[PDB]
């Protein structure tokens, strides 16, 4: 009756509405796609909360019969607002330079996963939200520095709200979809197969 | 050497309304600020546990603890919304139970330890769509997929420009936000924020 689908921060929840009706039809299933933040998308697959899984590669959740399959590829980029003093700054890498200035991180469930942002050392101003939506606004105000999916933002550096602090330490992630072999229900089985031609091309 | 100040705001609740705070906590005090979201009962969950020096979050009529005191910001007005070319507009009597069940809610899903509550009515045998954050239930409902409340600041712009469509003015409804917080427990920070806060709302 009841489908969970969690779609991590990083992964844009309305990228799977495209299912809703069709689930319906298929199935008398009532779905929910749920947000969570790195570890806590996986800690939801562990507690057997959450049926389907899209998130990055996050080290960890290693379980009894769990399958993965690759998605597509995310390019995050380190952002700041257009008149951030970190852009005039002429080694804004630097330790020195990056402890001047705030750095924005999201929440997550209590580790078990090993992964960080890898965009803020300590002894360093630090905001930190919840959710995407905060950082993105706390971004565009100026008030610190951090890393973004570059889909999200990529709107925001075409009309000049957003610049890129420095390219050579963008990275790319592998956002995977993860799931559990011990049930394998008709709804859940249907989505394993259709999630994929959702991003066929990315 | 640096404090940690940690305030929740409800999803209800604008996080970037409290962006202002940042730079002035930062000259004030090595205060690193945390603004964490929580849904309904997650907010006062963390009240109760110890895990949040303040929380904005509606008046969710519980018994007001002496440990907990409360103070008034302002009214929020919901509106029960849904895309111009849904079904429920045609409808002659949409708050009636019997039509709300042939139409799918959209439901954010309450961030509680302990129990979620009744707040979108929980209408049995009802189809539903459950989202973890306010920005993907508005964007189901600008793709037309349900019908549901949401506060006006932050589809004003959507129903001006006809994204969206108020089904019933009757079903409009006014709430408080709040600020709460614990007696057992000052500090420099945290008494700044206290006075600081109902500053921004005045
Ligand atoms: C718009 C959006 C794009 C994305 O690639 C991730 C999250 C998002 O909210
Ligand atoms: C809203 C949305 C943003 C996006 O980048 C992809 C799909 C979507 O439905
Ligand atoms: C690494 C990373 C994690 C996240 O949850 C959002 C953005 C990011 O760049
Ligand atoms: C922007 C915003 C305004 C608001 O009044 C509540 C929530 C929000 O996300
Ligand atoms: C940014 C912002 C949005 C809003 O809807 C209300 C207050 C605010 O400061
Ligand atoms: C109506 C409503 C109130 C609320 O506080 C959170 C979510 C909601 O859908
Ligand atoms: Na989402
Ligand atoms: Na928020």
């Amino acid at each position: 009756t009841h489908l969970t689908i969690v779609t991590e921060a990083l992964v844009p929840t309305p990228a799977f509405f495209p299912l809703i009706d069709k689930l319906a039809a298929k199935a008398n299933t009532q779905l929910a796609i749920i947000t969570e933040v790195l570890a806590g998308a996986w800690e939801r697959l562990e507690q057997g909360r959450a049926d389907i899984v899209i998130a990055p590669d996050m080290h960890f959740r290693s379980s009894s019969e769990i399958n993965s399959r690759k998605l597509y590829t995310l390019m995050n980029v380190y952002v700041a607002a257009p008149d951030h003093p970190i852009h005039q700054e002429p080694e804004p890498l630097s330790e020195v330079t990056r402890v001047k200035y705030r750095g924005i991180a999201v929440a997550d469930t209590a580790r078990e996963r090993p992964v960080l942002t890898v965009q803020l050392l300590d002894k360093q101003p630090r905001l930190t939200v919840s959710t995407i939506e905060d950082k993105r606004q706390a971004l565009l105000a100026g008030l610190g520095v951090a890393t973004m999916p570059y889909p999200m933002v990529e709107k925001d550096i075409a009309e000049g709200r957003l610049r890129v602090v420095s390219p050579e330490s963008t990275s790319e992630i592998d956002i995977i979809m993860a799931w559990r072999r011990d049930s394998m229900g008709e709804a859940k089985s249907w989505c394993l197969r259709e999630i994929p031609k959702l991003f066929n091309g990315k």
